[PDB]
């Protein structure tokens, strides 16, 4: 059908009563009105700012919106009160609407103290507003005491956005709202808060994870509940866990490297929430976030057709600033999206024709070659769409100087299809890891993936640490081996937690695993700290690990976050040694995220 994407601002900072608006929640009422909620922040801050929970209503499917109304009013005269960070939850069996939010007095989330007495100003309280009239009027309650089974949980907040009601299983009808808690150790954990009596009473489940933050849940085609979290430990990705007991408890937490994230809120929903258990439609999920590891920008919608196992489909909705976002399924088959563009709160509406996808996830393996060479790699399409595609094509996005081309056999319902990509890399290509994008194009929509082509770099998996002058292991993981794991977020760090640790120079040496012809080293600085950066350096090599040749290269690195090359005339070696002679501004320690060796495998 005709693609649809429209937006309109619902709140603009400085207009209609507040200098700052933040934190979106969106839902559709049983009668079909859309409700948008967000904080008004008179002093521009989260709790314990004297904030208010606001709401706008649309009775024409989102085309026009009503006046801004107060759900919960902050108070700037004694006694001070603030209400912040809304999450909507509709009980579709009773018609009741809930809006969860914090209730602050003296403390915000980090400063909250143990206790559950509503009158204690040093607790960050868990409140909920309830409406039995479609969100026209609200009653208010504090539920902290009901959802704090462990007295060491000193703080909590409901994750902003929208919670869910289970439709499947023995706990069908359960209302689930996610929280973050701070435990006695100071760790941030996720916990589902839920009601099996239509919101009359609430309790907490079992907490999960560490390094958690705002988190969301969604009911999968088979009833399991999938948890998708912001990572307060800042991996660059979303964290995921799954429950098979209706959100009471979850399994282990993993990093989902399909879902890059800059440590920011996000949303995940059923595309077809009324679909029956086990149906194809019941497996379809939509996800919204900032698709970036570094900045809150490049707002993207993703679609999965397999309960979140793969995300074949994606499309950018906001290339610029894009912070919190929340999705909801609309009665007309389209989707609403409430998000933060930097100026307040914006409402967008889109359909699946805009998203332009086909449910056909596909894989292409990573591959390594030398400059001057050609290689062919297999492509494997899993057609989840249920339809035949007679003329699929495969478009690749690689360096303009390379020759890359691909093809794929016709797609058949319920079948895998084969294809291939051929890559030719010209002589003289700079050694490096090159990410290549691939798009499966069809008249019924497109799917995408990426793969990495490594050109003229040795295999880190065959390498080991031959020696190192100093490494921290007591207070953090700064093992030397962290330079050869392929992961820019793990680093070697020299010893720092003892006073008598050495300063510069520092030194790390690699065993390449065998003799190779090599001609360079590439250094990557530690990504999240500035004061352990290598500056002046020398490189040496060896055939035996004891007698060193060089310096074969010398120089001074910059503060660039990207790999930096140090090159030297091609030579045979089994071992390579980096001597870090100084730090950029004279500090005592060295840290290195990654070392790669330019050479022939
Ligand atoms: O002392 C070396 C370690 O410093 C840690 O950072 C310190 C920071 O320099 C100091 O200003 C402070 O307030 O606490 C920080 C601890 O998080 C680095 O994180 C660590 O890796 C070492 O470099
Ligand atoms: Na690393």
């Amino acid at each position: 059908g005709e693609p649809l994407y429209t937006e309109q601002d619902l709140a603009v900072n400085g207009r209609e009563g507040f200098p700052n608006y933040r934190i979106p929640a969106l839902t559709v009422t049983p009668d079909g009105d859309l409700l948008a909620s967000y904080d008004g922040r008179p002093t521009g801050i989260g709790a314990p700012g004297p904030n208010s929970i606001l709401q706008r209503r649309s009775t024409d499917g989102g085309r026009t919106w009503g006046e801004q109304q107060v759900v919960s009013a902050g108070q700037t005269t004694a006694p001070i009160k603030g209400f912040s960070d809304p999450s909507y939850l509709v009980d579709r069996e009773t018609g009741t609407i809930f809006n969860f939010h914090v209730y602050s007095q003296r403390q915000g989330f980090a400063g909250s103290r143990p206790g559950t007495d509503p009158a204690d100003p040093n607790v960050l309280h868990a409140n909920v507003a309830t409406s039995t009239d479609g969100g026209l009027t609200w009653s208010h309650r504090t539920i902290t005491a009901d959802i704090t089974p462990d007295p060491g949980w000193r703080s909590r907040f409901a994750a902003s956005g929208e919670g869910i009601q289970l439709r499947y299983g023995p706990h069908a009808g359960r209302l689930i709202q996610q929280y973050t808690i701070i435990n006695a150790a100071g760790a941030f954990q996720a916990v589902s808060v839920y009601s099996d009596d239509h919101g009359r009473t609430w309790r907490a489940g079992e907490a999960v994870g560490v390094g958690m933050d705002e988190n969301k849940t969604v009911e999968l085609s088979d009833g399991r509940v999938l948890l998708n979290s912001r990572d307060s430990a800042r991996s660059g990705y979303r964290k995921v866990a799954v429950s098979t007991d209706g959100g009471h408890s979850y399994g282990p937490v993993t990093i989902d490297r399909d879902l890059p994230d800059p440590t920011n809120n996000a949303s995940i929903i059923r595309a077809f929430p009324d679909a029956p258990a086990g149906s194809a439609r019941a497996k379809v999920l939509l996800f919204s976030n900032a698709a970036s590891q570094t900045s809150r920008s490049q707002g993207t919608i993703r679609m999965s057709c397999d309960d979140g196992q793969t995300w074949p489909v994606s499309k950018v909705f906001q290339p610029g600033s894009m912070s919190y976002s929340t999705l909801t399924a609309l009665p007309d088959g389209t989707y609403g999206l409430l998000y933060e563009p930097g100026t307040g709160i914006r409402y967008a509406n889109f359909n699946l024709a805009w998203l332009g996808g086909i449910c056909a996830p596909f894989t292409i393996p990573d591959v390594a070659l030398e400059p001057g060479q050609q290689v062919t790699v297999p492509v494997a399409v899993t057609n989840q769409s249920g339809i035949a595609v007679p003329k699929p094509s495969l478009q690749l996005d690689a360096s303009p100087d390379w020759q890359v081309q691909g093809s794929v056999e016709p797609l058949m319902p319920g079948r895998q299809a084969k294809g291939q990509v051929t890559i030719t890399v010209p002589a003289g290509t700079t050694p490096g890891r090159y990410r290549v994008g691939a798009t499966l194009r069809t008249s019924a929509g497109n799917a995408s993936t990426t793969f990495t082509v490594t050109v003229g770099l040795l295999d880190q998996a065959r390498m080991s640490i031959a020696d190192v002058d100093s490494e921290e292991t007591a207070r953090e993981d700064g093992r030397a081996s962290n330079v050869i794991d392929g992961n820019p977020s793990t680093f070697w760090h020299t010893e720092w937690s003892r006073a008598d640790a050495p300063g510069y120079p520092h030194r790390i040496s690699l065993d390449l695993g065998g003799t190779h012809t090599i001609s360079g080293l590439q250094y990557t600085r530690r990504q999240n700290s500035a004061n352990e950066q290598v500056a002046d350096y020398e490189i040496y090599t060896s055939l035996n690990g004891t007698t060193w040749d060089g310096p074969v290269a010398s120089g001074r690195f910059t503060t660039s976050l990207a790999p930096q090359r140090a090159v030297f005339p091609a030579r045979d070696a089994r071992y390579i040694r980096l001597v870090a002679l100084s730090e950029q501004t004279g500090h005592k320690y060295a840290a290195v995220a990654e070392l790669e060796v330019e050479g022939q495998r």
